[PDB]
């Protein structure tokens, strides 16, 4: 799934995910959220099963995000995990955790979960 | 952090994590698991804050492991999202996604959800 | 939103949720899942914000099943955290985890994660 | 598991979770968190697995706690879905989700999600 996972892909809320799949497993790119605590494009890594099952099951892949970059700090960072489904809707259908740095005292409201699903268009 | 998160660590299950942090926020190493559909060790990378709050709150990072090595694939991706918390006893304190390759009927039942402590000990 | 809330319905995957709201924030009723190790209806319970908030928010309420009943026993419980959306489109917008008994060398993997949304038709 | 679970249980936070499990299936209490935006004791209900396997496998359960009582409302709903493992060291193991009432525009940000560990003592 290596072409057809590289690309632009773009969520439900707005943001923009730039990846490129590299043969040995790798995501590398950039992502951009419309929401939040962001502005502009942060570094993105990650991994993807580049062998995955012929039986029509989905590609298992995931990505992380620290919202840092030259504009903001938000001192978080996000991980995406998820599958990639091809054809002529291709998606990627994600769970996604964003933590926050905290003392200890605050670490048990630390972590956000939700879900985005993205598309091609 | 750089300093504080190189190196080797250990979570809860006996698995282990060896990471090293560059200047620039990426996260690479390795990771064997020692629960699972695993044998050896995986590619990871990931992404943390490099430039963290000085007020005592922790350091928030995040990886990625896709569970394909040259020995095994178990067509699923990991990702851990936490924060390093620094001194004595350090700790990297998760919470994880693990999605498995599904087909659209069973996607539902896509994503196991965890937690896991990393200590350097 | 008692009234909102009460009556009858339908998640993506074709499941049937049946509640009743109490004035003092009960959540009764029954769950037919169209998926996975169930037939038929299962009692839930739960409760909700018998007072949200007037600014254009929505309404946070849970919900729990344990997955027994007359016919199976599928020794495992899901908890549905949400929020409902009052108005012409009415929704419940859900995240869930479902945890399955485990021995203690397997609880590592013992809980989905996922999200329903649910609508009155 | 009936008189195994039911009773006064306390998590790592300093919480106080006081709970009857019915012969039916039923969890019925009270909450009293030692963090956030809480006081005294809430309402909790919820449901357990009352014929678990004989394998040593725990016995599935949750329960939800709207956060409103007389003296406040934080327009909030946790979840808490888990396994008790009895024994002379018994446990509830737990993961959570709190959802908060957002508006649209903020419900990517709505749920967090945790975990948290009940003993007798």
């Amino acid at each position: 799934d290596e072409a057809g996972i590289t690309g632009t892909w773009y969520n439900q809320l707005g943001s923009t995910f730039i990846v490129t799949a590299g043969a040995d497993g790798a995501l590398t790119g950039t992502y951009e959220s419309a929401v939040g605590n962001a502005e502009s494009r942060y570094v993105l890594t990650g991994r993807y099963d580049s062998a995955p099952a012929t039986d029509g099951s989905g590609t298992a892949l995931g990505w992380t995000v620290a919202w840092k970059n030259n504009y903001r700090n938000a001192h978080s960072a996000t991980t995406w995990s998820g599958q990639y489904v091809g054809g002529a809707q291709a998606r990627i259908n994600t769970q996604w955790l964003l933590t926050y740095g905290t003392t200890e005292a605050n670490a048990w409201a630390s972590t956000l979960v939700g879900h985005d699903t993205f598309t091609k268009v």
